[PDB]
């Protein structure tokens, strides 16, 4: 059904990893989209063809306005191509580099968008596991969209900043993992760096396992309450997504249609 000849390739949007993403237009429909181009070689060498086929199967059925659509896929002798939705405002990662942190309104909005997408996800027993600013895209109305579904499996790596303790220790993990990740995002959005950043993987491991973060002065009590509630070692004490969406700090600072 799909072949490279159906697309006009524009410029690069980002680089792999297993491969690069390019802006592209489908020739017939003039539909603008993004093409992830993974090389079969790396995929084979890192042994991820199995997880990719998983991710692709998971991603193609999901329909939510805060989740990035996969429209389709194809492959050539030397490449696998994924046909993704193009998010025209880029990564949250890069937006954060530009602003050196977000105000409460933007943060509370992003966390609402994210918790909604995660409610939808958990209600199909899909745990993301990789929520991080490099995987968060922004649509044309500046709305957050989760991308990069790889690294996620039906319930129950590089830098370890976004992982909860029960996952870096190799233990059992459920949906509560994504709640930890939100607390790490919420922190990084407000402060400009994640709460357990360190110069080495080995220090970050320690900081996560022992739950060692301090708030700078500009962080308000309502932000400190929700972050502290999300960053609990016992997955059981983390709140549900609904408690998060109804948190007084969120309700007071977020945005709603
Ligand atoms: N699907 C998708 N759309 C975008 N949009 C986008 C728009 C602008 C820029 S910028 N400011 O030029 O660097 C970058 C990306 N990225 N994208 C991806 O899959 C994607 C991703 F998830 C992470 C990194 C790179 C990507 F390419
Ligand atoms: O030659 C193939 O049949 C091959 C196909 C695919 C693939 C096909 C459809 C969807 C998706 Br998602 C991936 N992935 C590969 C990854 C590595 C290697 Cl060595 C080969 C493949």
């Amino acid at each position: 059904q799909w072949a490279l000849e159906d697309f006009e390739i524009g410029r690069p949007l980002g680089k792999g990893k297993f491969g690069n993403v390019y802006l592209a237009r489908e020739k017939q429909s003039k539909f603008i989209l993004a093409l992830k181009v993974l090389f079969k070689a790396q995929l084979e060498k890192a042994g991820v063809e199995h997880q990719l086929r998983r991710e692709v199967e998971i991603q193609s059925h999901l329909r939510h306005p805060n989740i990035l659509r996969l429209y389709g896929y194809f492959h050539d002798a030397t490449r696998v191509y994924l046909i993704l939705e193009y998010a025209p405002l880029g990564t949250v990662y890069r937006e954060l580099q530009k602003l050196s942190k977000f105000d409460e309104q933007r943060t509370a909005t992003y966390i609402t968008e994210l918790a909604n997408a995660l409610s939808y996800c958990h209600s199909k027993r899909v745990i993301h596991r990789d929520i991080k600013p490099e995987n968060l895209l922004l649509g044309s109305a500046g709305e957050l969209k989760i991308a990069d579904f790889g690294w996620s499996v039906h319930a129950p790596c590089g830098t370890l900043d976004y992982l909860p303790p029960e996952m870096i220790e190799g233990r059992m993990h459920d949906e509560k993992v994504d709640l930890w990740s939100l607390g790490v995002l919420c922190y990084e959005f407000l402060v400009g760096k994640p709460p357990f950043e360190a110069n080495t993987y080995q220090e970050t491991y320690k900081r996560i396992s022992r739950v060692e973060f301090t708030f700078p002065d500009f962080v308000t009590e309502g932000a400190r309450d929700l972050i502290s509630r999300l960053l609990k070692h016992n997955p059981s004490q983390r709140p549900m997504l609904r408690e998060v969406l109804e948190h007084p700090w969120i309700t007071a600072n977020s945005s709603k249609p």
